[PDB]
């Protein structure tokens, strides 16, 4: 299949995994670094604008809670997205598995959605999708924060302002929810029609169930505002008393992962596998194409942050 | 919740999957204990494609068969959609095709023979598949081929409603047909793709491509031996009244190769013949009798007939706690 030629030269094709905005998600392996990667498969003669939104945000987001894009692909009847490989599955299924998590449980997880939303407010960007099915476990159980499809959703995670149709306090709201859903395993409105779940989410009164903590149902409050100029700020739910009390430092949502700063290592292995001097090579990486080359350095990094030797071949 | 009634019959576990443009995942039917695959539609999301799914759902309703992925139950809540398939672990033919070079044509022909069963018995059936694609056919957990994704599926013959490298002429001009001809193209295709490792039509753009399958030339590669060159050229007729029949195509020479018998297309599935180990194991657990099941309203009762036939075809007990 000329379809998958040029995929080919870069990456063994292993198993369907999963689902991705409609799109088939199969493991394969990157055969220069041996890394393990997830790669979404979309056909555009079988929803064309949000693949475009995703792609352009996924470019401009990097951050340790954002699913990382390494590679574009684009043939005939195809566009691949190579992406960070999350083996843990969506937060969903492990909200399912138990019942609900524990209070502690949730701040673990919950710690780790306000630091990748914090960096998606700091980009100019709003996720305007956030839900359980949205955020995948990686290899060491960590959130990565997936579909972006839409950017700057689920009925039961939008905010009353965004059903009246009158941006980023929206998210604050469908973390609210998510914190409830996670602590509770049901969602705090839900309704059999569309209109009655509406109704629900401008009146703004949920259940308080018997095993939450005045400390949970505290912050629930102050995310759960219906009016937006009430709700709490990514600011003040940084450092929130429930957000740090097993922990007594607020969350770091600054990205750990750059676009300007360049490993050496990572630099001098790739120089040796293209036969020339650095600055032809850092220009090359810095240029960020979202090619083989984005998808071999960031792979490399990662190879490295592992612990493994920053070799290739 | 949208869960509740799904809950009560099934412990869900991970997405494995797609299936069209929806999500799959694996689970577990409470009282059998056996793993199921679960398709989920979202009502309110999908739209467009409400009456692909229907289409889907009233074929898998009326076809069974042993090549045919089982459809066990249909759940309907608020915003979903729930299908209850038969799990196939095995992966896709597509995989198995990308994994190696090309089949050898013994290797083909173990494969085909599966493919040429379920059409034929799709075709039995007053049906057309219309997505005949590697994709859509699933090894299960002893390596022999499920037929998915009828979406598309069509009744030539009946009241009125794929790839492109895959479709037939006649499909992509859209002809006064009996409809059951494109599939024959189809398999084809797919009997050239496993021995070749790549399309007899293709191109870089759907206009050289369709251009391509109207003058119906391709390369025959010099490893075919001339066996598969005459059958490939009797599937691969431009002319859908010149191309094999399904009739032919059962004992063709090259079919009946090493085997020494015609593909057994017919259902070892029945929708009548009822075995009653399960029929007693139903009537002990829900509390009434034997006057059945046979209404097959695909609810929790089909689901639990069905994967009990299973479990004891599995040799494990027929068993509900
Ligand atoms: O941000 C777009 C995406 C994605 C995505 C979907 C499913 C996955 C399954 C496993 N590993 C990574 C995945 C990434
Ligand atoms: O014909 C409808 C169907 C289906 C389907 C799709 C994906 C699967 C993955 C694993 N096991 C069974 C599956 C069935």
């Amino acid at each position: 299949m000329k379809d998958y030629d040029e995929l080919l030269k870069y990456y063994e094709l292993h198993e369907t995994i999963g689902t991705g905005g409609f799109a088939k998600v199969k493991l394969a392996c990157h055969i220069l670094t041996g890394e393990m990667v997830a790669i979404k498969i979309m056909d555009k003669n079988t929803d064309l604008p949000r693949i475009k939104t995703e792609i352009e945000a996924l470019k401009n987001l990097r951050h340790q809670h954002i699913c990382q894009l390494y590679h574009v692909l684009e043939t005939a009847n195809k566009i691949f997205m190579v992406l960070e490989y999350c083996p843990g599955g969506e937060l969903f299924d492990y909200i399912i598995s138990q019942d609900r998590l524990s209070e502690e449980e949730t701040r673990v997880v919950f710690r780790q959605i306000v630091s990748a939303v914090a960096y998606v407010h700091s980009q100019g960007y709003a996720h305007r999708d956030l839900k359980p099915e949205n955020l995948l476990f990686d290899e060491y159980h960590k959130l990565k924060l997936i579909d972006f499809g839409l950017c700057a959703g689920a009925l039961a995670y939008a905010a009353p302002e965004l059903i009246q149709g009158k941006g980023s306090e929206a998210d604050v709201w469908s973390m609210g929810i998510l914190l409830y859903v996670l602590m509770c395993g049901f969602l705090p409105f839900d309704d059999d029609t569309a209109a009655a779940l509406v109704a629900k989410i401008m009146r703004g009164k949920y259940d308080v169930p018997k095993w939450l903590s005045p400390s949970s149902i505290l912050l629930l409050q102050q995310m759960l505002q219906v009016d937006p100029k009430k709700r709490i700020s990514m600011k003040n739910l940084l450092n929130h008393p429930w957000i740090m009390q097993d922990y007594n430092y607020p969350v770091e949502w600054q990205s750990k992962n750059p676009f300007i700063h360049l490993d050496d290592d990572c630099v001098t292995e790739l120089s040796v596998h293209h036969r020339n001097n650095r600055q032809t090579m850092e220009d090359l990486i810095s240029l960020w194409q979202y090619d083989h080359l984005t998808a071999t350095y960031l792979l490399l990094l990662a190879k490295k942050a592992r612990g493994k030797p920053v070799r290739l071949r």
